């Protein structure tokens, strides 16, 4: 029964998930001045040409676009990563207003939303095993600002009416996640966690410097989703973001000067 309400939101999670107060929690504020350029970081390799999207699901906290991860079809390699990480799903976090919604912040700036492309390390065989390992996941985080529309997002926006409430799913084949990537793959990276319960400390975060732009109409459609099930009282799915957590004994590295 965790969520984003007054009574069950991020400040309460630690009671069921004590790792909430752990040493490598996410998100964090990215202080651009203090991040260190690491000239030995490699370019990211994003290989999404063979991606197979399957379905979109409202899970009561966000919506997930799920992929076939039973073969190396859509993978992330390079950068800070050793080995091959398969895309399993992406989802967003967003606000009730354009001035909030992201999980990571940049010099304390909040974006309207944040996209998370979630990948797991193939050496661990499946996602459930990967989340038990300190190098199990790689999450590509991309900020959204409101401005021009993102054409490559529109297919997602259009299906949202069919998954308004918790537990609803819809077929979602042939969606190309390359259409959600900014021009530049410059990034920050640090070791962290899932940003929802169970908050496991299994993620290498790769946060892109360059935001993508989406339109006010597109983000409005996100805000018409519901946290609740059909036939339950309507609560808009907004402000499904965890705030910045203490950096503790971590250094954020930059791939760029
Ligand atoms: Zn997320």
């Amino acid at each position: 029964h965790w969520g984003y309400g007054k009574h069950n939101g991020p400040e309460h999670w630690h009671k069921d998930f004590p790792i909430a107060k752990g040493e490598r929690q996410s998100p964090v504020d990215i202080d651009t001045h203090t991040a260190k350029y690491d000239p030995s970081l490699k370019p990211l390799s994003v290989s999404y040409d063979q991606a197979t999207s399957l379905r979109i699901l409202n899970n009561g906290h966000a919506f997930n676009v799920e992929f076939d991860d039973s073969q190396d079809k859509a993978v992330l390699k390079g950068g800070p990563l050793d080995g091959t990480y398969r895309l399993i799903q992406f989802h967003f976090h967003w606000g009730s207003l354009d001035g909030q919604g992201s999980e990571h912040t940049v010099d304390k700036k909040k974006y309207a939303a944040e996209l998370h492309l979630v990948h797991w390390n193939t050496k661990y065989g499946d996602f459930g095993k990967a989340v038990q390992q300190p190098d199990g996941l790689a999450v590509l985080g991309i900020f959204l600002k409101v401005g021009s529309a993102k054409p490559g997002l529109q297919k997602v926006v259009d299906v949202l009416d069919s998954i308004k409430t918790k537990g609803k799913s819809a077929d979602f084949t042939n969606f190309d996640p390359r259409g959600l990537l900014p021009e530049s793959l410059d990034y920050w990276t640090y070791p962290g966690s899932l940003t929802t319960p169970p908050l496991l400390e299994c993620v290498t975060w790769i946060v892109l410097k360059e935001p993508i732009s989406v339109s006010s109409e597109q983000v409005l459609k996100f805000r018409k989703l519901n946290f609740n099930g059909e036939g339950e009282p309507e609560e808009l799915m907004v402000d499904n973001w965890r705030p910045a957590q203490p950096l503790k004994n971590r250094q954020i590295k930059a791939s760029f000067k």
